[PDB]
Order: C-alpha cells, then sequence, then structure tokens
C-alpha cells in the first residue's frame, strides 16, 4: 500500500492534472498510441488516426481523455479502497476491450512522461515515487481481477 504521506503527495500532484484534464488525457493517450501502436488498434474509434496531428485535432480524443482520467482520478481519491470502482473497470478492460495487462504498463509510464513534460520540475522525486506506487497498485489489482477471469491478452 501508499502510506498517508504518499497518498497526500499523489492527490497534490493530480491537482495539476485535474487543472486541465482533458490536455493531460489527450497527451496521455498520444503518447500510449504512437509508442505502442499496437495499443491504437484496439480502439475501433481512434484506429482511424493515422498521424499524431490527427491524434492532436481530434476532439473526440479529448473528450476520451476526460473519461479516462476522470476514472483514475476517483479511484486515485479512494487511497487504495477501490474495489467498487475497480472491478467493474477490470472485466470490462478484459472481458469486452480486450487489454492486455501490459497496456496498463504501457500507460503507467505514459502518465510519468506526461507529469514530467507539463510539469518540468514540478513534479520532483517523492512525487514520482509516490504516483509510481500508486499506478502499480491499480494495475496490480487490475491483474488480480485479470488472473480471475484467466484473462491474457
Amino acid at each position: 500500500g501508499l502510506s498517508d504521506g504518499e497518498w497526500q503527495q499523489v492527490l497534490n500532484v493530480w491537482g495539476k492534472v485535474e487543472a486541465d484534464i482533458a490536455g493531460h488525457g489527450q497527451e496521455v493517450l498520444i503518447r500510449l498510441f504512437t509508442g505502442h501502436p499496437e495499443t491504437l488498434e484496439k480502439f475501433d474509434k481512434f484506429k482511424h488516426l493515422k498521424t499524431e496531428a490527427e491524434m492532436k485535432a481530434s476532439e473526440d480524443l479529448k473528450k476520451h481523455g476526460t473519461v479516462v482520467l476522470t476514472a483514475l482520478g476517483g479511484i486515485l481519491k479512494k487511497k487504495g479502497h477501490h474495489e467498487a470502482e475497480l472491478k467493474p473497470l477490470a472485466q470490462s478492460h478484459a472481458t469486452k476491450h480486450k487489454i492486455p495487462i501490459k497496456y496498463l504498463e504501457f500507460i503507467s509510464d505514459a502518465i510519468i512522461h506526461v507529469l514530467h513534460s507539463k510539469h518540468p520540475g514540478d513534479f520532483g522525486a517523492d512525487a514520482q515515487g509516490a504516483m509510481t506506487k500508486a499506478l502499480e497498485l491499480f494495475r496490480n489489482d487490475i491483474a488480480a481481477k485479470y488472473k480471475e477471469l484467466g484473462f491474457q491478452g
């Protein structure tokens, strides 16, 4: 788990995200899709996006970014008491969306990258450590649910 102090860092960082949730979510998704093109293929509604310019110009992608980070934010605000939020998310992504767990590692790295890119010098080592632990906890709890389902992807 995270300590009190670690959760406080996570949620302080998350205030950065919340000041521009769509812009952060867009940049996270673009980072994921350009670094790991296999991820894009899982999105029927973004798989038409051929270039980063088109990605950056898609208003639906920005909208989706808000959906994604709102769901994550609400989970992080539970400080690990997230079973009801996180179970359905896990099950949806294993059964419907067919998303390998590995893709949660990719997006965790993307979030760290984007935070440094948008907040250079304002995402220090303690904050990074705390956010990394929270994203590990998130994916670890999703992986437990994937194991229940047998789901590899």
